[PDB]
């Protein structure tokens, strides 16, 4: 029963500064723009100790699988060669990207019926909302 509160189908309903976040990520322009379009599904499932989690739009289908806790390697859908690790701190999914001596920090929190998703560089920070679909 880790994550049962984030297991579901979510859409996103709304988006705050993820242009700026890209930005400073090192997205390039073109990326920006169809990225900064797509309204992706978030789909979470767990079985036994993994963790999958799909990101699903017209700009890209993702999809990582791991054990909390367990560093992996993940492309982005951004085309970053990045390690990951994720854990969960105090009920939020944590987590970090490290590539080429940078570090990016996205936070996944219940908060009522949203999923309420925190992807942070350095000062810069954008809010994404989901709810069930
Ligand atoms: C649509 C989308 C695009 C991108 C991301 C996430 C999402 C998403 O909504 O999950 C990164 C987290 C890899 C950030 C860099 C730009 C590419």
């Amino acid at each position: 029963h880790m994550c049962d509160a984030f297991v579901g189908t979510w859409k996103l309903v709304s988006s705050e500064n993820f242009d700026d976040y890209m930005k400073e990520v090192g997205v390039g322009f073109a990326t920006r723009k169809v990225a900064g379009m797509a309204k992706p599904n978030m789909i979470i499932s767990v079985n036994g100790d993994v963790i999958t989690i799909k990101s699903e739009s017209t700009f890209k289908n993702t999809e990582i699988s791991f054990i909390l806790g367990q560093e992996f390697d993940e492309v982005t859908a951004d085309d970053r060669k990045v390690k990951s690790t994720i854990t969960l701190d105090g009920g939020v999914l944590v987590h970090v990207q490290k590539w080429d001596g940078k570090s990016t920090t996205i936070k996944r929190k219940r908060e009522d019926d949203k999923l309420v998703v925190e992807c942070v560089m350095k000062g810069v920070t954008s809010t994404r909302v989901y709810e069930r679909a």
